[PDB]
């Protein structure tokens, strides 16, 4: 499809940029940097960089402008996975059939590698060579990423998730959890791409945020459907399917008035379901 | 400078205290862990440095509030992770349960991850850190490079990956030097009066004191400086480091006295 090709292009672009980020400054840091590289260069689909690139092109921006945004979101994503896999959390030996970072290396090294990837995400956005936007915009990007990645966003989601082991969640609570744990970063990816366009305005940003909210949930509902507290458990399988379609429609409706260059976002919304 | 310290401490604690309000109820416990990890009665050396660097260059100290917060937030998150079972495995810090004991291990990992996000948030926030934009960006750049795999986190890995004196110093310069230097650099930037020669002088200062802390702590506890150099020679080196710090400040005006007093204080403990 058009979306499969767009994804492959986004993936190649962000991987080339990311690949350059993992050279140890000196020899004693080689293994730390190898763990960082292992944690990022893992053949991931790069959905968050796709969203950044696509939001940028949806507002008329050349996609290379969003390279730093794309790297930063993926660096936050990657660090999150390394921490999530740790024995204190999900305790997973494998991710996509490969040894998790703490399994490949060791637990200390994985914690640190990921800590350094979070630093690096902020580094790339603050770096005016790598992220050559107007200064006020670089700062806004950093602000939005920090709020999305932190205790009010993604890390908060993780805490909500750990804090409801034992509790039977209803749909509202499930959605609170999801909106933090994954929504915040998906929204930031769209917001930061849009900012990288050089043409953001408040109406277009707010529309793109409605898009991001809808697709972020649509991802979760559809994943649950395909794995068949989950959406099908709550609603039954057919009604979950209906809801996935309702979310796709909300996303497409949010893009009303956008030009043909927003097609990749429209295509993705449909693809998800 | 015990009184200057206590003032820096009260200033930064007031600003930090305001950062730990959970946006909603489901996040209360996370935010409590964050607070517990920061509001721990720490001496706030890094904020003292940021404030004092700012004043050394003629800047009113409140201009450095965000820098002070950011460096302390990085410092605090680093302690939580350093205390974990996979690293130093400490049950206590300053006689109190470590965050992973008071709460739980996942919560401690997460609380600290959110402190690191928050440090960058505070510097990028033009209300809390109201400098010129290019200066905000430069502060963020320097903190990110200092906190990350090329600085502080690198130092942790070097330590775990381990010694002659050169190698000990490589380790220290990453593990603690990078963040001490960033604290001084960020305060200096917050002054609005930074210039390259002064920034370079202040960096020499920070390099010297960072090491002076480590040398003197090893001396007092008697791969340590006394083991490596001999006890009396380590004492000599501590003085040498203090003098390098004071020399780096030669030609700064009287408002740099707090930095001078700290250099002496370190080696007089
Ligand atoms: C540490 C913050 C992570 C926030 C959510 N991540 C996407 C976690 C990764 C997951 O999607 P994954 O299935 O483990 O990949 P989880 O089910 O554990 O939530
Ligand atoms: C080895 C293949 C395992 C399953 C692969 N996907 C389900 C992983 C995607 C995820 O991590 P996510 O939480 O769905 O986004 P999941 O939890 O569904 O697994
Ligand atoms: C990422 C970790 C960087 C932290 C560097 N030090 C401040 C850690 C704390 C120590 O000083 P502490 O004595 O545990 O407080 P350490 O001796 O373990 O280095
Ligand atoms: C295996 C340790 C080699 C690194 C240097 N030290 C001896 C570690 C011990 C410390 O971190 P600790 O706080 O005493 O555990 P120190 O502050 O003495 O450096
Ligand atoms: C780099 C600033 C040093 C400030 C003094 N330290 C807190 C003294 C205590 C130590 O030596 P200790 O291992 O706690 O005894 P640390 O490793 O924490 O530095
Ligand atoms: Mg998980
Ligand atoms: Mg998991
Ligand atoms: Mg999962
Ligand atoms: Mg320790
Ligand atoms: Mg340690
Ligand atoms: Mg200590
Ligand atoms: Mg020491
Ligand atoms: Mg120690
Ligand atoms: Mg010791």
């Amino acid at each position: 499809s058009m979306i499969a090709a767009y994804q492959a292009r986004c993936q190649a672009r962000v991987d080339a940029a990311l690949d350059a980020l993992f050279v140890a400054p000196r020899e004693e840091l080689q293994r730390l940097y190898e763990a960082m590289r292992y944690s990022v260069m893992n053949g991931g689909k790069r959905v968050r960089p796709l969203l950044a690139y696509a939001a940028c092109e949806a507002l008329g921006g050349a996609p290379q402008r969003a390279d730093a945004a794309a790297c930063a979101v993926e660096l936050i994503h990657a660090y999150s996975l390394v921490h999530d896999d740790l024995p204190a959390m999900d305790d997973d030996d494998l991710r996509r059939g490969q040894p998790t970072t703490h399994r490949a290396f060791d637990e200390a090294t994985a914690i640190l590698a990921a800590d350094g990837l979070q630093a690096l995400a902020f580094e790339v956005l603050a770096d005016t060579r790598r992220n050559p936007q107007e200064h006020a915009v670089c700062l806004e990007m950093l602000t939005r990423l920090a709020r999305a990645a932190g205790s009010a966003g993604m890390v908060g989601g993780q805490a909500i998730d750990l804090g409801s082991v034992g509790v039977a969640l209803d749909q509202a609570a499930l959605e609170v959890m999801h909106r933090h744990k994954t929504g915040a970063l998906i929204e930031a990816s769209v917001r930061l791409g849009a900012l990288a366009s050089g043409r953001a305005e408040p109406a277009s940003l707010a529309a793109l945020e409605r898009y991001a909210e809808a697709i972020g949930l649509a991802f979760q509902v559809q994943d649950d459907i395909l794995d068949v507290p989950t959406y099908p458990a709550l609603l039954g399988l057919e009604a979950a399917k209906g809801y996935a379609l309702e979310l796709r429609d909300l996303a497409l409706a949010a893009l009303d008035g956008f030009p043909p260059s927003a097609d990749p976002l429209r295509q993705l919304a449909r693809y998800i379901v």
